[PDB]
């Protein structure tokens, strides 16, 4: 029934059919990329015209196709060709993982590079890495893939522990030929295992943790209906799931009462980029956007009951397209469930003798992903008083190197001669705001110093300043930890009854943005990254800040030429971008599996409600 | 046992009669202070000495005395009589709290004031607040409390939402004189009642919570002995509580295997101010300091099984001496309880094949206060992995003033006529560091951005510098969230398996610091809190970032007073004093009762163990 619903199985074999039938599906064609469109902000619209887009690669060598098929009427909307070097490449594809691995083994200069260390080509996996665009002109149009290799002394050994320095091969996986092999010297490959379950390394386990048990005797607070629609103590929202975003938020409302009220319309991780800071031509190159360029949703995974998600749990279990247009169903791929979140509000009063206390509790939507050796959770949080927040945790084995005799300004040591390049994880939030409905705008609140006088003779008074971002050359902000800046998204028709515009304050960690020079390659295809918020007039075409084709691209692929539109956003449809993630200097704790690190942002209702919402919460 | 037990009432009621016998409490004496010392350093002394500081007030009016006893010796270490118009009046007893109201419902200057307003004095409420130190110079030497008024319009209604603005009184709480009453014109009394139990306002309560059992089976895994000692996880303390301080952690330490290694010697809240930011004459020179004015574990809440602590909790009841010395039991005050924490670690390994997730949990001690219209909560937590880490929630009743007729920069509106002054929430968490011991040295880490060009030909490169604050003069550091800096503590002669000094590195949120200009009263009294971070030489007499005696104390003392020594503390016995804090904008949402509204920091282990400490975390 909902034009939100989650894609069905039967939806996706549909997909294959049309394409099939037209021709655009046949032996040498894989679906690099398939996900549902969203519905077009019409009224009454096309009463259901589910389009599915898909991005078609051709193993051959020919032209890529864009394509935008309609299942409900059965039709081929549009079949576009694409010129790569232009408008860059498509998804990395799951079956070109191997593809770089395999290849290097038969070519001998990598062979000699092997031979050199002593190390048998058989043991020698390599990580199938997105290239990005540096000074190699003949790459231009190819379909390129960068491998570094690390050894694996056995089947259950953990590789990352070995990693092969000084050593790198770009692989044109098209054409499939090693296009280059450099090795700028031999290093010593770290001899240390980091086999984790090994109890050689970990030792006796611990016997001392008792058991905690997170029961809901009565069930679950929420109600999931036709599917992905979820209904929790006054939210409203339907969860969706994309195969490059993950799992993704529409409809986020909240029922005042009577009014069943828009805060945000869609909300999603639209991008996130691991750029390295080391120097080394080895690694100099390597900058994963694990949204843009592996799609973040296909590798989602089975969430086991019990280890993954505690408590009473509610799964989705999405369902994506494979390389060929067969569905494919990932089991218990998101969580959903309610969990208590200590105090919500407390008083006691002495003359009322009235003690108050009531206890929180915030619904958790959440799954958890694996790009190569990283492992990224994403949860999405409402809370009982409206606050939004958003928290990715980051796990997984460091991504390793050789531990350069004589220190290192860019790499840190994790074990005798092994070491961990610096690096970033930078995520991209899009924010499709509906403070209230679509008539939004956005300004940035800097709290303000007085300085003592007339009028403040006791130096005591500060105050705040809102400024409102009203084009899009200026909605282009930066974070200013000092003065407590934040943004509220208000909606200047809509007050509340003190007369004042409805609204939501986005409170950022206002951690590091990206760290790269300016010049970097990386600066200009993650601009995005170097401001911590940017703030956009909707547009169904704008759907994530580096661009629908991130693979391979140039530069300023999406935000910047977006925002170089320079239209109306005070009191339009918006759409606000924030920026934030972690830096990293691997530490020794962070080996030989590195514990969670995590990141994120909130929005609090900011004169959104008339009260408090959360007086008719019982004691309990 | 341990000297690090918690005063038990015999030792109270024995300090209690110590001080009789040496005629140190006759009837006209007051205990305004009693705390146990901790042990003395290094330990050179043969057998326990339990020693406990007094502050006694005179009733009478004479000169009151800070008096050290030992409790085990039956004898007095130590009595001097204080000088107070010079080093600060004697924390507010809670019997002067009542003084204020009845001392002004038969002035006739007040009463002339609330009959302008057509008050009935029998429904004026008033809040006895510090004083502060001002122009006033009749002031200096004696006890004085201002008051502000709220009307209660019946025995359980809330007199936080009928403020009396346009007035305030100071009344000499010893001589019991009503010494000035300032009536700046009459402003309308907000009617709007804020009964937050009043079904007219609450609405019908959700019937839509279902409930959420937290149990632990087999008990919970950490074991409590000698009263106050826990062991936990791999981690040692002893939780401690003093009448000011509140909680108080010691001898925080990790079982590293064989060895229990030291993190953290004392850790404690050692003082939180709530400046305001309104320059009406009525609020100009309201400032609280919670901790060292008003002592705020006295006021510490009994905890409430399921409402404030939900689980399998273990409590304790710290005891405290009256104001005439005798024991007084805080029941069920503090909470102490495990908490699961999601995931620990998780990695699927496709060259392995292998899936590992593991669970992370997390010790929670913590005790709630209600000063007035405030409640805070103080959470200590300690991971897993080696997190430690703080967190206090705010939450209570707005503090109320009338919202001007033309708007104000510098208090919001929460219903009509209905303002709430803008203000602050400054703490201070001060930790004596034992990284691996006593030989500890702090280093301001700030990340390095870096130019594109030679050696960084592709413009990737980021590094990181370290700088050693080697002596007090260089340690008063401010935040950069900017350059991601931190601070990292460690311990110059213990070095880890790759030859690098163990250490802890301290997030801090790098939330706005004092607000008020550099000149006012409340910039020199609460120095501590106009920096992040500041460093001291551990010396047994600078307890509080704000002097033994704050209350009506200019500057003088705390410390800027101690830096001045300008001390070693590169490789020495050192204590970090980090100021965090909440800058509060009341929003419609915080009315009628706040929600929770929380800050804090963390210290993670960085470079402190040889690998990561959790890989003997079972499946869970
Ligand atoms: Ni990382
Ligand atoms: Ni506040």
């Amino acid at each position: 029934a909902s034009p939100f619903r989650l894609a069905s199985a039967g939806e996706i074999s549909e997909v294959q059919g049309i394409l099939r039938t037209a021709g655009l599906l046949g032996p040498e064609k894989r679906i690099a990329y398939l996900g549902v469109l969203d519905p077009a902000r019409g009224a009454g619209s096309e009463a259901e015209d589910r389009r599915f887009r898909v991005f078609i690669h051709d193993v051959s060598g020919a032209r890529p196709q864009e394509v935008t098929v309609s299942v409900t009427n059965g039709t081929v909307i549009s079949a576009v060709e694409l010129d790569t070097a232009a408008t860059g490449e498509l998804p990395v594809l799951e079956e070109e993982f191997e593809v770089v691995e395999q290849l290097l083994a038969t070519d001998e200069r990598w062979l000699k590079a092997l031979a050199a260390r002593n190390l048998d080509v058989s043991k020698v996996r390599v990580a199938p890495l997105s290239a990005g665009v540096f000074e190699y002109a003949e790459e231009r149009g190819r379909r390129i893939l960068r491998g570094l290799a690390f050894v694996q002394d056995f089947p259950e050994d953990s590789a990352w522990a070995h990693p092969v320095d000084g050593l790198v091969a770009y692989v044109d996986v098209v054409s499939k030929e090693v296009t280059r092999v450099i090795d700028t010297g031999v290093f010593p490959v770290p001899a240390e295992h980091g086999n984790y379950t090994d109890p050689e390394l970990t030792g006796p386990l611990r016997t001392t943790q008792k058991p905690i048990s997170i029961t809901q005797p009565e069930g679950p607070s929420f109600t999931v209906t036709g599917g992905n629609h979820i209904e929790w103590e006054k939210w409203s929202l339907d969860v969706g799931f994309d195969v490059r975003e993950g799992v993704v938020l529409h409809n986020i409302a909240f029922r005042d009462g009577d009014r069943l009220r828009p805060i945000i319309n869609r909300a999603s991780i639209a991008e996130m980029v691991v750029p390295y800071g080391d120097p080394s031509p080895i690694r100099s190159w390597q900058n994963y956007f694990d949204t843009g360029e592996y799609l973040v949703g296909q590798y989602a995974n089975s969430l086991e009951l019990g280890c993954d998600c505690l408590g009473d749990i509610t799964y989705l279990s999405p369902v994506i397209s494979d390389a060929f247009g067969n569905p494919r169903e990932i089991r218990n791929g998101i969580c959903m469930h309610e969990e208590d979140w200590g105090i919500l509000a407390k008083h006691s009063d002495l003359w009322s003798g009235i003690n108050y206390t009531r206890r929180n509790r915030r619904m958790v939507i959440s799954f958890f992903t694996t790009i190569g050796n990283y492992d990224y959770g994403f949860y999405w949080y409402l809370y009982l008083d409206g606050t939004i927040e958003f928290e990715a945790k980051a796990t997984g084995v460091v991504f390793t190197s050789a531990f350069p005799e004589g220190g290192s300004d860019n790499i840190s040591q994790l074990a005798p001669g092994l070491g961990a390049p610096f690096h970033q994880h930078i995520f991209s939030a899009r924010l499709d705001m509906a403070i209230d409905g679509f008539t939004n705008r956005v300004e940035e609140e800097d709290v303000v110093r007085q300085t003592m006088g007339p009028g403040n003779e006791r130096g005591n008074a500060f105050s705040r300043k809102r400024t409102v971002l009203t084009r899009e050359s200026e909605a282009v902000r930066e974070a200013d930890a000092r003065t407590g800046r934040t943004w509220i998204i208000s909606n200047p028709e809509s007050k509340n009854r003190l007369n004042e515009p409805v609204g939501y304050k986005l409170h950022a960690h206002n951690q590091p943005t990206l760290l790269a020079d300016p010049g970097s390659s990386i600066a200009r295809r993650a601009a995005f990254a170097t401001k911590d918020l940017w703030v956009t007039r909707y547009a169904d075409d704008e759907r994530y800040p580096t661009g629908d084709f991130v693979n391979q691209h140039s530069g300023g692929a999406g935000l910047p030429s977006y925002i170089a539109q320079d239209r109306d956003i005070d009191g339009q449809d918006i759409v606000v971008w924030h920026t934030f993630g972690l830096t990293h200097f691997p530490r020794v704790e962070d080996w030989p599996i590195m514990p969670v690190d995590t990141v994120g942002f909130k929005l609090r209702p900011e004169g959104f409600f008339d009260r408090s919402p959360v007086l008719d919460v019982p004691a309990n």
